[PDB]
């Protein structure tokens, strides 16, 4: 069963945003365009260029009315530490959702069951809750924020201009 | 339960390639970089720019040693007809897999159950059979062949030089 | 679990008829004599004379108040293309039902499970929805349209005047 | 889930042929073209001309190597009685299979559940056991034996000349 | 579980009563004494003297208010043919129930499952529906109508007079 | 499921045979024709002429090679007391099987579950163990030993001569 | 999981008392001291002196307000016959409960499964239904009726004088 | 499921006997006449005369070759303390089985489920392990030891000479 | 599945306290700081220093408003006997709960199933009924009443001033 | 069911020790005294005095032949970061096991299912694998390493001197 064109499942998670800690539910995504940016773990040796690339477009994303949610199986406490410790993660102004239970990760069928870590996946969600775009890659393959931005612009176009030759 | 980083399931399908009918199995994808390009239906009123953009990069894809498989729920007979009817589909030099059973579409968890059509999804499969990249979009949202090309080059780099960075 | 003398199961399909796309449900068959003509696939190398025969008798079938529905597992978009391509399929004035899900095909128990195509079967359905005649043949064995007319006329005579046989 | 292009299921039924009782199994259909002619019941008020029209073409069917099997939910004892006191059934040279259990009838998905009787169905079976043609009609609609004869000749043609379309 | 002293199950079968086709249900047996006479098949080489012996006592059975039902897995069309073909079966004025489904046969647990035929059984049913007497015999062993008549006379005596010392 | 034309189930019961206590099993019935005569209880106010009628034909039954077994839910101790108390039961020379467990009664599906007594049933068993004739009657209706004798004579004829036209 | 100090389960059995058949339920034991005397079978070769010794003390038991119930897996018809043709059973003034189903026997966990007979057990039941004394013996070991009489008198003493130890 | 005339279930318990701790299993009861004397608890306000009676007849019981086992849900450590405390319990020369698990108590179906104590029950067990006599009484009703001796002597007579009663 | 930070299950037990028998329920622990001190058995040869050490701090525990409940699988009758027999157990001013059913022991998941005795475990329960501290040791390893006292003072501090540090 | 006096369940976890990363299985605890020190999460605002107290006794623990395993649901990457970031955690010379799957945490029945974090528990394990001491506290209640040290010394004494008055 594909997760495309389906409504997102309810959740309640603690997150880090700009300093300090906030709580995010599925109620917060209502009437808003949402991006769920899943990544394995904090403090890994892999370059955090994927997250920093989104941070560079975040001002343009907020202009388009798009909320960004970076999610991992690490705690929100770890997100705060990684925000202060890493050079690139300091640019992150959007929410960094901690998912220690993995309930939100499992809502998007994105758990490495044997590792206990999220897969490298990105979800574009419309105001209705329906998933419009899915993008999953393996370890080492980078996700372009420019192509993500292009996809959102195309998704917002279909919503306003439904059905055309 | 995620489809990423898993070996592809065996299949047996009929396809259309450059005026000839050929049978493609999972054996044909072995030892080869493969791209499974799923799309809804033939002869629709939607612009065929998604499949045409892949055709433009196909020579560059064959240069990297990558096979391209365009798959839909239509028959391979329909693919031959669509290759002769449309101006953009005439450029398609790669294989056009016909999947009437939907078995190949079900293998990649990419079936619109109540429509009987494949979703707009792209899969990048390494020579071992493991899926490295998944890209799914809803009807209307276009897929970029240039970003697909970038991902394959990035996937081949990690396959060649693993453990480096950063 | 014999299919004969049972009411037809509800359906919702897209169809092509005279340069127009229409939606056909089980409601459209109500109060009318219907004929469901199933066939494998569009754009095949097999001679399309079976559909051509029904086209020749269609004027006579409409005269008896009988609706003809040609059903295939192909999309309704594919049917339009086939109407413009073949000389024999151009003669088709009746509706060409597209059944990508195979829901309507499985309703009449007529799906080639491992092939994903409809079998060569013809169904005669009365105004009530009850199936009166079933004719299934393998690939190659032709279906006679003039014998179908004989069967429909006989079915209409039994409906009008019950208990008038020996 | 359709019954077309599938091998026939094994059966063991008693039959009546030319004044003698014989037992027929799936082994008897092996290597032979077989036609299974199903009908509701014996001693019905409806014309037995459907079976009689097959009996007229039976000479031609035997020359083609086609065996005819008339199947009913009645006993083989009943078939003997219907053979004796009927003008049209007296012409039957082929076997009249009795199916009191309804096992053979259910093999072809041809049972009226509420009536306990077979439906008006004709099946064309090749030497391998694979079903090539199915014809099912309701009470009143007659089955054409000369059209059945045409179908068998067409089924034999594709068997000897495989995939000969169109040209 | 025993079939004796239990109410008969509902049924709807077509039958042949001297020249005419009728339909018999569990409703027809109500308020009346009933005898269900099961037998293998019509047009068998075995002697039909079982049904002929019941036919001789049938006039006395109607005087006692007892309805007789002859049941087999053959159709009611076959019962008519057997009536006007055999001299012994021609004496039958009682109803000949046809049971092609075997629903009535299975109600009395009397079906030869591998043969699709009824066993040689006789059931005596009172106005209430309760079975009072059961007699089952194997193929070849005959049943006596004179003994059956005696058993019904005794059953009607017990029904009218409760307790006998 | 019908009890007719099936092999009898194994049993081990104590019995009373004219003056002495014996034990009867399924082994004793083998190679011999057997008649199992079931009845409610000993010392009842109902007429014991059912068992007395069988006792009169018992000498002829032994000439035919038929063993008679009278079974009830009473103990074998009770059968002895009933033998030397009633003039009709005193005529019994055949075995009187006591079945306090009801195991043998349940083998023939003949137990009145709420009463704990046997129904009025008679079973005819051949040397192989196969039941050939069943006769069950409700409380009050009598069984005839003369008809029973006739049924055994017919059963032995069919066993020796297969197929009768 | 022991049966001591538990209320007796409901029952409906036929009994024999002084030439007349009566029906006894759990309602009849209400507000009355009850003794359930179980034994294997009627017409056994073993002495019926166990029942006879209870019959001798029955006059004293009735004065204390104690009802005696003799239970057997035999029918109430059998109890009448054993009452008529026995010297010791003729002295029985109390009820002789028949338990052909074994339902009452199973209520006291006193059934020999392989024999279908009750075991040699005696139960002392108070007006509330609560079991106060259980005595089960094997075939051969006699049950003392005068000791049973002592137990009932002791059971009545703790009922009227609750928790009077030692002093 | 009557407990009478059934073999005793295996057990492994610690016991106190004559200033010594010993382990008693079902093996120790084999080939010997055994008596299992169950009682609620140690150090109760209830008069310990029931155990005192068995102590007085113990010499006579050992003369008949009968072993006496007094079982309680208390520990074997508690039994030692009770042997030193009470004047009546000091007379106990037989083994006092401690059953904290209640395994041996549940074997004889003698557990007060909601109280966690053994009921007042006496069991006579033959050399084979078969239970011959069961006597259960409620709190307050005394158990007679002299009537127990009568029951054991009767049980031994039946074992020696079967079928010698009327 | 951990027992920590959960509300205690209801119980009804008989206990011995200062020469008197009293019934203790979960109602008695309400609004009160409670310590459930589990131990194997009475009258053992193991040094009773664990229970004696708690008795030394009992006056200091009552000063903090803490109730102490010593629990074992033995009867409350045995506790009275052990209070009079032992020199160290004579100091016990707190309640000694008798748990013959083992129901209270099962509530705290602290039963040696094959021994029928409680394990060496200490539980600290706040006025709300929530367990704040669990300490379990195998036979032989001693429990410190001073560290227990430290934990209760630390538990009362967090209850008073939550959210502070560091 | 209590976890006291039971053998530890098999596991395979990645850990941080002294720099750098190692893998620990149940095979590594064989023939050695082990301490499993569970704690909720890394980078929390709670003072890490519990872990630092054990670090002060670690030299004495290694003298007694005791291995210390600090476990949390955080990754081993996070453990390395927290080792470098925190003043007290820099003293940690023993292994810091990362348990993102929570499999090792669930082996000791120590998971806060709704939080996805380990409870505050300490386990003393002998060379055989058998758990000798369990110590669980709530948030805010400190665990004394001196009392832990005393318990281990007592546990090692019982192993060498088994059974005494």
């Amino acid at each position: 069963m594909s997760l495309i064109n389906t409504k997102i499942k309810p959740f309640k998670n603690q997150a880090f945003k700009n300093g300090e800690f906030i709580e995010i539910t599925e109620k917060d995504t209502e009437g808003r365009w949402s991006v769920f940016f899943f990544y394995p773990a904090d403090f890994t040796f892999v370059c955090p260029t994927e997250l920093g690339d989104v941070a560079d477009h975040y001002e343009e994303l907020q202009k388009l009315g798009v909320d960004v949610y970076a999610v991992s199986t690490d705690t929100h406490f770890t997100h705060k530490a990684w925000h202060s410790s890493s050079e690139t993660i300091a640019k992150i102004k959007y929410a960094m959702i901690g998912d220690p239970t993995g309930a939100l990760t499992r809502n998007f069928d994105n758990m490495r069951e044997d590792e206990g870590l999220a897969d490298r996946a990105t979800f574009v969600v419309d105001p209705q809750g329906i998933i419009q775009a899915i993008e999953v890659t393996a370890e080492g393959i980078g996700r372009d924020a420019s192509d993500l931005l292009r996809k959102i612009k195309a998704a917002q176009y279909v919503a306003s201009h439904p059905g055309e030759v």
